[PDB]
């Protein structure tokens, strides 16, 4: 028997489960043939996998570096210290004036210890409305349920867009802290295609006495890279994933101040206190033991974060989303803002006569990923008005500017069997909808080709984490 | 470009040979040590590649053919198996069970069902930390609330018959009739016996709490069916994927579904847990599911239904049932007298010497153990205990005679330790390690205790990796 | 019209509103004729009455004497400052040690007010069960539904009595204590007979690092006299009603300990930390404008509480409530924990096989007005009734008089079993059908009624005067 | 006989009047009553009780425990104050023209600040969220209230409140933000109450707004129930879900509150069912067993009293009164110079913004105190602290109840006036400029205390001619 089970643990994936490997096997296909322009998607790199696959999972070690519950921890320790040394270095910054905790498991979590850490239950937290580009992680509530449950434990106010001109409305955000006097507020989106205003939210926050947290998350890459300014020239606290635009491990940072923060009245040193509160809101508040095997592939995204082919693809993230915004304004499409400042854009199609609904139908079948999104004038939340694209993913497969213009036109082909599905359909119900995308042949053809033209351009490129040579399924 | 999509492929040898340097270390640490932290173990190689997957890169966030993003024919395939061989890992009919693959850990996870099934400030109970418990149930002490579950929730401890070791479910029924608990947890970390979820399910009944029962180190016997399953009585059941389970680090929850029994039908027939714990997890408080994890998760799940599996979880109770027997022939006492699981309880009061002194001499020889409060300790700083488990180096093939060998090493260990105690100046800690550290005599018998871990640990088959590739092999 | 409204503002009340009027004279009569033994209820003398009557009420003086938001109040301010010293005086209290706010509008919103000022919400509050002696102001919680506000915005967990003893169970307190910790525990009843253990309370709080209020709402007016112990050699905060067995108006007053409270391991004085927290809870907090009429009647009780002439009032309480317990149990009937050391009884009818509804209804329909109890076993029907003595003692009952009230009790009680025996259902409402239709009974209970109301009316009224009553019959 | 001696002792106390035991109280009311007579009593929420209403709150009522509801209660002898309980509940329905099957009444509660609490707790979870008019723009502490330092008022410690303000241009509420912000703060209850604020509610716009958020909309119209109860303003009962009040202030009652709310249908929803308003058990409920005990029957006693009163046609004649007084008295101070926050008034109050005369609201109040006129300074527009305020509140309510008529508030004014231009005057001899320079100045300028009691003598001997409200001149123990 005991030589059974060692022979079980030491199989291969191959031998002990073909079923799981199939599926990864067709989630590789899908991954060579696909326009990927889900904009908080990217393609880690084999290194980082290997380090994310490896025996540092085995270990438990609650605490810190030097500071642990556990014996065993030499290797560990030195893993997660070379991580924060990495962390830090990523994003130029002086460890006598940032520290950094690696150990939160995603970003989601990441807010949530945050508040913890800087919050007694129902304070107050002021950030960008979901609708508008927000994240659930940082509240939101309809007007019957709370949804995020950051707004069960605290007390949440949206800011919003101004709807003239798609941009965050500062002014309002101003005024409306005054009478709310949040204790925290965010600065920070997810489908939002404009830079912060940084410096304008620490006046805001000054003002307030209010903790300033940038929420990175959707640029950190671009941040690291230096293409875009820099929340940390301006924020108290900052939270990021470790994945989408940064191109690392599943799994989030927290950086903080700490250090002398200003000279009082007395001529006494007043120092930053976020940092024990953070790491104790992290463990042992609300986390047990760290996933030593992210972090050691975190260690591995953040050394590569720092060279010059970072920057290099970073630079072409942005020159790429410039052009894919530029064709589809050229083809009549509308966007959140009229264009983009970073690495994503916001399809508003209220003008195509279309829902995002019924084009991300289409799109699904074609092999173009993205996602439905709420837009500026919506009526109902769970019918979406637009679509969000971007450009991290194929960036890394090596598109360049001409290449998205391509995508732009394979796009404007979907909407335009979108629309002819809906003026074939009876009902105007989504289910009558579909059942003409199911059931009309001609339809189905010109779905067909253009799924084989999107299938074409793509294959092309090369596969990232893996070699075309050894997919199971190449046809 | 060329450069960076090279670099994107490269292999971590290449990348980065200080992290590569890092791992060819820890996997040196793990083939020559005694590693008996009752919460570790050694993960298959086949978890690891699906960890290790380009599974990594999707986002996912919802459930199955209920999601918010495009792409994910196959990552529903991943989630769907996943769940499926959850219910069949643990032998639940799926129509009165159901389960929740996507919490990130096992604290978290108890986070995720007291948000779902309880108000802000609704009132828990669980076993108390130092005697036996877990953070993510609850702690506080005099000067503060150490977990955040008590600054979110009222949590109030259940704790042991000192006199037996055993939990005191008598002063636990008592106490909840003043307290009205909304939930009981029934699951613990440093408890060598099984639970009386019986009575549990009696408390919960006349209490109207949810029982939920949080078996994360007894999951992967739980699975084998060695010994007695929560399942037959609790409401909600948590656990990590890792510990005895042997999986991943992750977590699933499971929840009762569909009809409530009769006599417990009312306005609403049906119970209300799954909804309310997946719409806790998402959009509550977690975002996109980590698909790689799910996947090794499901291979883990598999691997947990073999004859394989369970010829390994009976071995893991033998070992431990050996190795108490032996501890106690040795001298040592034993909290609550022995075991009925995979872990002991040793405390060290009737040698003269506490755990934080004996743990130091452990790790020094590559004995990896966790120093821990006793039934009697005056400070829960001052640990009177340690704790050890089977389940690592029987993952490696250790059997009865080899944790025999263990006790022995151990043993040797403790008495090492004692000799440091006598030789050192002062009463304090930080005497007893300057002892420990310029003591050229102990220095040598703490070298030769080490030589024997390592030569005796070296024997046994590498787990997830091969010996003959490993960087490091002296 | 000018003089028109000038006139109705100086008129009197029995020509402004004559069915007013009517009603005042209607309870005159009823606080003459009757048994006035509700151990909460006492009758408040004539001063007290005019000056809670006065144009004191007409004042709004936000704030504290000398520290008001509006001017004019220099004559409010010597009536707050006043009854505050008289509050202390009138508990031997030294004001380096303890200080007093006398603005608090009800015994209720005090104990609130207290609650606001030195916890967070959401913190934790242990106070005696309520079906077992406690009060609503502490906190309460059913089964299905949380009753009191207090448990709504604080955590609650009760402490309850020994049920063999009837005597509040110290050690489970204790006990609950350490698994629980309190933030502060609540030392007062209503419905209990016997005296509190302030010093095992104070060891309680002492181990748990939490506030000890006392709540003596219902024996104050015993503890100003100094005929029973005093809560404040040990607690940190007492309140009271200014009503009660005090017989002030109705009102309440907040006292805390102030000044130096010890020496730290290091030598420093660390002080109190309740004056200004409680006097902000209090203004601006969670009241307003204060009631200077009832802070002026206030002052004027608190005088009379200093007196020898109080204190032999108040000795005479406890004998008439010894004398009242002796002669119950020699008539056979239980009570709880056995007997009294305070102003009441609570008395245990499941040995007679009948209840206190039942009981008190008849009890009403005779002109015993009592209060209700639940027992060992209740919840349904309360199976106790609780009465006491400061009321009647007011009036110069002394303890043969009590001795005749429980006499007459005795008789209602009787009569009771005799409507219960010949109601043919079982049923609450089948004892009232019973108990209204029935000529035979309803004849014994209107004798009854006579032999009360003809021994209560030789005693003298309190507050008015019998000879202008109204209602002379 | 020591011991019929002082059984006969005790009860002697108990019956004896209140010169005879305490005669140092009995002197501190006889100089509050000297004190009544002789000043110009212009606070907007002070006003002068009948002494019927005195009577009834100064009675045997006090001595009965009635915990419960009429034909409710816990424990005998209530009957008659059962009939009092409930005759108060008929006469405040009566009192605002208001149908029983549409509207319930609570009595119980203590005062004003704790009726709104009661509310809260009644009708908010711990937490949810509350808006009100901001407290310096005439807002009250019972609603809410938060400085840059801490939270003020308790109601937000257990509540969520957040301000909303007026337009300063125009000394209005800004209705227009008010509904913007409670959109974004999602109120689940709108306070629709002022104090110190000149003008009446556009109660129909914040009903839009209480609809549009699904809030609950209270109206708490503590200093204009009187004005309510006579009809000569609009009623908040035309919008409103549930209203509190005092019963003192301008009702002109005892010390005590009221709590109305409405009963019966609210809508039939859009899948047919009948939702009925639910406010009548919780607010019940919240006031006992949730938040008070024993009711208190003398006040309520009172208060029936002071309803009965406030429907009669000498009422509604006072009423009227103290507004055309008011029109008048705001009249006289702009002819004599003086603006008006808002440009005037709808009520029984004018704000004066004092900047014009280049004197603050704080220097002014000094002076006129010293001079026996009672004021309260107050924030304007543009004032650079909430503790430096630039203006000054004064009202009619009390004069006019001892009589004061147009002609009267005119030469109110003139006074006002006549002090303003001597604090003026101790501004200018000042050596400094903080206020304690002031303060110095106007207690050792001989000539100017002179100025001030000259002014002091002309006010007392206007207010002396006018009638007591609720004792008699004859009898006071202070003539002079
Ligand atoms: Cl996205
Ligand atoms: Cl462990
Ligand atoms: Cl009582
Ligand atoms: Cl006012």
């Amino acid at each position: 028997s005991r030589s059974s089970w060692i022979k079980q643990l030491n199989a291969s994936l191959d031998e002990i489960d073909p079923e799981v490997a199939d599926i990864i096997e067709l989630e590789k296909a899908r991954q060579w043939k696909g326009f990927e322009l889900i904009p908080s998607e990217n393609f880690t790199s084999l290194s980082v996998m290997q380090a994310v696959g490896s025996v540092m999972t085995n270990k438990y070690s609650e605490g810190y570096p030097g500071a642990r519950y556990y014996g065993g921890n030499e290797y560990i320790d030195m893993a997660e210290t070379l991580c924060q040394k990495r962390a830090l270095e990523a994003f130029q910054l002086d460890p006598s004036k940032w520290g950094v905790n690696v150990q939160s498991l995603s970003g989601s979590p990441a807010n949530f210890q945050v508040y913890t850490a800087l919050l007694k239950p129902h304070e107050r937290i002021m950030a960008l409305d979901l609708p508008h580009g927000g994240h659930l992680s940082h509240g939101y509530q309809t007007d019957t349920k709370k949804i995020s449950a950051v707004s069960i434990f605290f007390e949440t106010m949206p800011y919003r867009l101004d709807e003239n001109t798609g941009y965050i409305d500062y002014d309002q955000l101003e005024k409306s802290a005054v009478l709310f006097r949040p204790k925290l507020i965010v600065a920070g989106a997810s489908a939002y295609a404009r830079l912060y205003d940084y410096a304008r939210i620490r006046k805001v926050c000054n003002k307030q006495k209010a903790v300033m947290l940038a929420d990175m998350a959707h640029i950190s890459g671009l941040v690291a890279a230096g293409v875009i300014p820099s929340p940390f020239e301006y924020a108290d606290v900052v939270t990021t994933t470790t994945h989408k635009s940064l191109r690392g491990p599943r799994g989030a940072m927290i950086f903080f101040r700490k250090g002398l923060k200003e000279i009082n009245k007395q001529g006494k040193e007043v120092m930053y206190d976020y940092e024990d509160r953070i790491n104790q809101a992290v463990f042992p508040g609300l986390q047990g033991g760290p996933h030593n095997h992210t972090i050691t592939g975190l260690a591995v995204a953040l050394k590569q974060a720092r060279t010059p082919e970072y920057k290099a693809y970073q630079d072409q993230v942005l020159r790429n989303c410039s052009k894919f915004a530029e064709t589809l304004l050229a083809k009549g499409y509308d966007l959140v803002s009229g264009g983009t400042d970073n690495h994503l854009v916001l399809v508003n199609l209220k003008n195509k006569g279309i829902d995002g609904s019924r084009v991300e139908k289409v799109l699904e079948l074609v092999h173009i990923a993205a996602n439905k999104n709420t837009v500026p004038g919506d009526v109902s939340a769970m019918v979406p008005g637009g679509i969000r694209m971007g450009t991290p993913a194929l960036t890394s497969r090596g598109f360049i500017e001409e290449d998205f213009a391509k995508v732009a036109e394979y796009f404007d082909l979907a909407v335009k069997i979108a629309l002819k599905i809906k003026a074939e359909s009876q009902g105007t119900k989504l289910k009558d909808f579909v059942a003409t995308m199911q059931s009309n042949e001609k339809l189905q053809s010109e779905m067909s080709k253009l799924r084989e033209m999107v299938e074409e351009y793509a294959k092309q490129f090369p596969t990232i984490g893996f070699e075309k040579e050894t997919m199971r399924y190449k046809e």
